[PDB]
């Protein structure tokens, strides 16, 4: 039947190396490829525990291409596990990322290409922005993704940061709502649409600027939900300048319909990225 063409790639040609993680996503490793882009060269492989869903998902993978979406070259389906492969993003998720720059890390991280510590309010900045480029694309394509979040972006060299996982742990409650993240008209209504994906969007702002604390940590699940329901919104981040909470809260509107586009939330984010506001106390 008529379809995207999803690259193939012999299995010879994958040498696993070690696990990188596990979890919602399944397993995924290092390691190497060849011949992939003229020789030799990393890559993370995602081999499925357990048909269907994977030539789809490979399918919208093969589509979904852009320079904030982590990079897919294609599938090996010869003998199991099914493997997908992307390229190798060097710092791994962004929630992680985040946690190892924040001033309560406990290590020092990095990197020759980043500084230990924390994040320059510039760098805070191009990573949001560059999320809200990804988010730009998928919402041109009317992709909505229900499950946006710090923990499904990766960081790569030089702290590029793109879209990880596209969602085809306490961050969720019993299906498993990332409800942290979720708007009322999905938690009220069951209603997910691209403004939605403002409003997630705008939570992620808020665990960038908060180095990946979780959303309402101090409250449990239902407390949650009562919040978001009730209008309760999370408070400025202490290293958050006002005009970064102002975009923020502009993606924390009640009605999906005066929340701000993602496009304008990009543009707003990419100036500010450009042209650090000077920020202290
Ligand atoms: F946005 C996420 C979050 C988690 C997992 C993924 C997986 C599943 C889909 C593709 N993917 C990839 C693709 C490339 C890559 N380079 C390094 C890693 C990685 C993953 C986990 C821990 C350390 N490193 N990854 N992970 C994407």
């Amino acid at each position: 039947g008529s379809g995207i063409r999803v690259h193939h790639i012999k299995r010879r040609d994958i040498v696993l190396k070690w696990e990188l993680g596990e979890g919602a996503f399944g397993k995924v490793f290092l390691a190497e490829c060849h011949n992939l882009l003229p020789d030799k060269m990393l890559v993370a492989v995602k081999a499925l525990k357990e048909r269907q869903d994977f030539q789809r998902e490979a399918e919208l993978l093969t589509m979904l291409q852009h320079q904030h979406i982590v990079r897919f070259f294609g599938v090996c389906t010869e003998g199991r596990p099914l493997l997908m492969v992307f390229e190798y993003m060097r710092h791994g998720d962004l929630n992680r990322f985040l946690r190892s720059h924040g001033p309560d890390a406990k290590l020092l991280a990095g990197g020759e290409d980043v500084a230990p510590g924390p994040l320059g309010l510039g760098q805070l900045l191009a990573v949001a922005s560059q999320v809200a480029a990804g988010m730009v694309y998928l919402a041109g394509l009317h992709f909505v993704h229900r499950d946006l979040a710090t923990r499904n972006c990766l960081v790569g060299q030089g702290l590029v940061v793109k879209i990880g996982d596209f969602g085809m742990s306490t961050d969720y409650y019993r299906t498993m709502l990332p409800i942290r993240w979720m708007p009322p008209e999905s938690i009220l209504y069951r209603k997910f649409t691209t403004e939605s994906d403002v409003w997630s969007f705008g939570v992620v702002l808020w665990e960038i600027f908060t180095y990946g604390k979780q959303p309402w940590y101090q409250l449990s699940n239902t407390e949650a939900i009562d919040c978001i329901t009730q209008g309760r919104e999370l408070e400025r981040p202490r290293a958050c300048p006002p005009e970064v909470y102002a975009i923020m809260r502009g993606c924390w509107q009640r009605e999906p319909q005066q929340r701000h586009s993602i496009k304008d939330v990009h543009a707003r984010l990419q100036a500010l990225a450009q042209a650090p506001p000077v920020y202290l106390d």
